[PDB]
């Protein structure tokens, strides 16, 4: 339990690290008295934090590790909000209804504010265009999430991120494709 984002990551770093270094960069870090519940609040201002510890332990760089706990992140959610997932029937519907009805559903399961910008279309050579905008800067995590996506509904797919607000766009570009396109 615990927060819903930090759950899944706390599982990943038990298979990694494990629990005992979960706790050490945890209790350093988050606070041991005070719990919380995948369902309370979540703030991600704190993960970034959390990432770059056991990043720094994995060796590896924070973009990586971040990358990483998104595809973790769609997979163990199509447990939570399955009924949720068994609404799309593919990969693409599921891009291109994110925001809409994933956000929509969402809303209906509690009060929350407002999702970010996402905006999806459908290309003709069987290509996804995907825009996502958020001050989180959370984007990378974006690419893991709809990377796993794909894979759950065994597919294939490549996401382009060029555009980046790292640089100060507008926002970000992910284009996506379908494998043998
Ligand atoms: C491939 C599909 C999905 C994509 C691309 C996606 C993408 C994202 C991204 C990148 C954020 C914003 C992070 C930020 O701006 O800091 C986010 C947050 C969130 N998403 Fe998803 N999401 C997907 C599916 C879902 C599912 C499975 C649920 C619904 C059950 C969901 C639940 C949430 C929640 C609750 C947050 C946290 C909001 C917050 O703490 O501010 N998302 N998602």
């Amino acid at each position: 339990m615990k927060g819903i984002i930090f759950n899944v990551l706390e599982d990943m770093v038990v298979a990694q690290c494990g629990m005992s270094v979960w706790n050490e960069l945890l209790e350093k870090h988050a606070p041991k008295d005070r719990v919380y519940v995948s369902a309370k609040s979540y703030a991600e201002s704190e993960l970034f934090s959390i990432v770059q510890d056991v990043a720094q332990r994995l060796n590896m760089p924070i973009q990586d590790v971040v990358k990483a706990f998104g595809q973790f992140l769609f997979n163990g959610l199509a447990s939570r909000h399955t009924d949720v997932v068994d609404k799309f029937d593919d990969f693409t519907s599921l891009v291109m209804g994110i925001h809409d009805v994933i956000g929509l559903e969402v809303n209906k399961l509690y009060h929350e504010p407002s999702l970010p910008h996402i905006n999806g279309q459908l290309l003709p050579n069987n290509q996804i265009a995907l825009r996502y905008s958020s001050p989180r800067r959370l984007c990378f995590c974006a690419e893991g999430l709809l990377f796993g996506a794909a894979q759950h509904f065994q597919q294939k797919i490549q996401i382009s991120h060029d555009t980046c607000m790292h640089t100060g766009a507008d926002h970000c570009m992910l284009i996506i494709e379908l494998q043998n396109d």
